[PDB]
């Protein structure tokens, strides 16, 4: 009936995610994760956070920490299939993705192996402050190695999300819900969060994601094993 | 060991799905659903609406106006892609999972958008009427763009439906089961019913999926909701 | 003159009233839980007039002679369903009449009520406004009425009245237990009106009101 012709730039985004589905071999793996222990953490020393760097402290620095713990331990998840060839990535540039009045933009977050959480922090209100103005250079979208994606801020309980190419394999995030769940033998209210991993099974096989994930799960279940890297 | 060449007709469906996958962004989005107030006031009074209809209330149509409803938040997923466009429908039409003697086959319902429950059954009992006697147009089959599917009336917790084309989502069905759940922060045992959503992002973002289907969630969790169009 | 149209109404039709009473408890309850969404999304409050208004509606769908009004020699049905609602004004009472009420929806219920009483406070209400309804529902309750006797509006046949609600000892599953109750009223023309149609009516009505989700289910 209605017609409306589709605009260059988002024929472009919808073909370069088919040319995703149709080059890496998509699959999804699962785990689940009780938030409560950040979730107290954060709770006791937000305020604390917040006036010593002048940044509230939000979720997405743990998890940025986490990955790229993770994947230290993982170089091939980090690494980009190409054309004939493994691109292993020394340094982890893992991608963000937030909310834009043109839709989603996802930039780049460089050098995360070093940063703090503070510094994660503030590179990530940096960048929000830069989508905002719609300041944001186009290369803040180019240099990644690895994805993060949020889709719980709206609600999911838990989906299969897309790989951003070249990157092999993303993060899902989802809702935190309190749902039963066994703590020491009792049933008990839990917050959960439900985490999904897309990769590619071309170079990665199903015993490297699960890894990866299962790794993640627990080192975001204490977050003390940060402080001693195991 | 033996073989047996396919019809054409199934190779028709086969070659139809293959050009599902290849041409929409095939993922899925998940959501749990407490049914226990419709599922309630259905038990309470079914009674009352078969005396009053002559047709059983079953379930259905409840799906049909939270879709309906949605849709109508939601314009770009009754929409629909064509090789270049959005095909924005004004109408809202919904096919629908039926066996038969052959088992599944898809209706079309129309104008959704302003029948009533009662209705809905009458229309649903008069197709699937046709489809036990086979008295099913061509035709009938022609015009949806959603579809509602039931993997549940066989007991499946959760998959992953495929889209009917040209159609850029469906809503997946599953098996009420009770399941711990929480209410008021306490363990409780709750008929829960998993609901999937298999949908196109090259034109539907996550974003837009999963506030669809929180938005049917809640729609559905409470049908005072519908009573105030909230 | 309006005294005297009264007495022409009270000696043409004749006026007798019936009761119910109304256990109100689960629809204020939804009202309160999703008030504050309700007006957020539209824009207007959630009153109480809008679910009588589709009650009476529904009701009177079911019964065509109540929608019907007697006339010299005749009864005349509607096709319509319109309904004068009494609203305060400087002037004191005004019945607006709210047209097509078959299709009108909560929320555009709300908006012309509102908008309707807006224009009767300012007073720019025309008089052609106050004119064409097929029954009227009066709301007594909003200065504390437990029952009364309203006078119908001619040459409607019957209206609702309605009564402040208020805590009452109530039987629930053969236990007294404290319930906020309506009393309702039902003044209507026995002329062409048996006492049999106006007590289903009423009943239907009221078992419309305590479950909501009969609505839902056009029940």
């Amino acid at each position: 009936e209605t017609r409306v012709k589709m605009t260059r730039i988002r024929q472009r985004t919808a073909q370069r995610l088919k040319d995703s589905q149709n080059t890496a071999a998509m699959l999804t793996t699962f785990n689940e994760l009780d938030m409560s222990a950040l979730m107290n953490m954060r709770k006791t020393y937000k305020d604390e956070f917040e006036k010593k760097h002048g940044v509230k402290f939000g979720f997405m620095s743990a998890f940025v920490k986490a990955s790229t713990i993770a994947l230290k331990e993982q170089p091939i998840v980090n690494a980009s299939v190409e054309e004939n060839d493994i691109v292993y990535h020394n340094n982890v540039n893992i991608n963000v993705a937030v909310s834009a009045p043109r839709g989603l933009v996802v930039p780049v977050i460089r050098n995360c192996e070093n940063l703090s959480f503070a510094d994660i922090e503030k590179e990530i209100g940096r960048l929000s402050g830069l989508a905002r103005n719609d300041a944001l250079a186009i290369e803040d979208s180019i240099g990644g190695t690895f994805t993060i994606s949020n889709g719980g801020v709206f609600g999911s309980m838990f989906g299969t999300p897309i790989i951003n190419p070249p990157q092999s394999a993303i993060l899902g995030m989802h809702a935190i819900k309190d749902r039963p769940y066994v703590v020491n033998g009792q049933v008990v209210v839990r917050p959960i969060m439900y985490l999904a991993l897309t990769y590619d099974h071309r170079i990665i096989d199903g015993r490297e994601a699960v890894t990866f994930l299962k790794k993640i799960k627990d080192v975001l279940e204490n977050p003390e094993r940060i402080l001693l890297e195991l």
